[PDB]
């Protein structure tokens, strides 16, 4: 009737995550052992993880966006001594990755996000530098043409990015070794970045999920700890609020909304690389690694 959620097969950090067909996608990332090209997929109804088609090459320190029902991955790094990594598009119907040569780059830890049918690429860094980038560039996957975009006010990498209400929010990150609690909002109507209410806690490698028309920033690294703090942002009020803490501290983990439940997966807890998963509960304001098993013949469930 109730069980702790099945962890991933591989421990992952610096992974990309996204929702698709009511399932949680966890692509790539790395750990103390290796870099990953495998893509895992959690079915909440059956509480099983399964593999999607692997990426062309191992990819970590990258971000993933959904654009018109399709996953795009941009940037990242490997252990193959090859800065260049072609962009990849995932067709959910075929279960295979399509190359997008126009998205080939060596940019790492950049915010990758969709908005008005275009793919935004914000901040990040060359795979060796710690100094951030202000750069913003827009890719139209239909016309395959790039277009210029106003730069950030503050250079940053490992920021959490997301789209809500037709604006982009870039959240925290790091400038050199300095973690940021600053948050910038992009307005595509007049091409501007605005500094909005900062977070309570400065974070790099934090994750974000949009739910109930609000942003839920979860985890990251505050210059000392890999933390488990969660603070929400309410656009209509322009202010942050500390929420229930994750059951594990996670930096550079995977944060995404699947259905109307926020999921947290993988990450680095300060000592070990994680493969665990947990969910947030909105009304109760609590995280839990437990899930209630779906039975369906009398007492029969997918765990036999």
């Amino acid at each position: 009737i109730e069980k702790p959620m099945s962890p991933m097969q591989y421990a992952r950090s610096g992974l990309g995550t996204a929702e698709m067909n009511g399932k949680l996608i966890a692509a790539g990332g790395y750990n103390r052992e290796e870099c990953l090209r495998t893509v895992e997929c959690y079915n909440p109804h059956t509480d099983h993880w399964s593999f999607l088609a692997p990426m062309r090459t191992p990819r970590a320190r990258f971000q993933m966006a959904v654009l018109m029902g399709q996953l795009y991955v941009v940037g990242g790094s490997n252990g193959h001594s090859d800065d260049l990594s072609c962009g990849e598009m995932y067709d959910s119907n075929i279960d295979d990755w399509i190359p997008v040569p126009e998205l080939r780059t060596n940019r790492c830890n950049a915010g990758v996000c969709a908005l008005n049918g275009k793919l935004y690429i914000v901040g990040g860094s060359d795979p060796y530098g710690q100094k951030g980038l202000k750069n913003c560039d827009v890719f139209d996957p239909v016309t395959k043409l790039w277009t210029s975009c106003a730069p950030l006010n503050i250079r940053r990498h490992q920021s959490a990015v997301c789209e809500l209400g037709g604006y982009l929010y870039i959240i925290g990150g790091a400038e050199s070794w300095n973690c940021l609690n600053t948050v910038e909002r992009y307005n595509p109507e007049n091409n501007t970045w605005t500094l909005i209410a900062p977070m309570n806690v400065a974070r790099r490698g934090a994750g974000v999920a949009v739910l109930n028309g609000k942003l839920f920033v979860c985890g990251g690294f505050d210059g000392s700890h890999a933390i488990s703090c969660v603070e929400m942002y309410d656009p209509t009020r322009n202010e942050w609020k500390m929420m229930g803490n994750m059951t594990s501290p996670r930096s550079n983990a995977g944060i995404a909304t699947v259905g109307n439940t926020i999921y947290a997966v993988g990450g680095f807890d300060g000592n070990e690389f994680l493969n665990t998963v947990e969910v947030y509960n909105l009304e109760s304001n609590e995280w839990s690694p437990y899930t209630k098993i779906f039975q369906f013949l009398e007492h029969h469930h997918h765990h036999h």
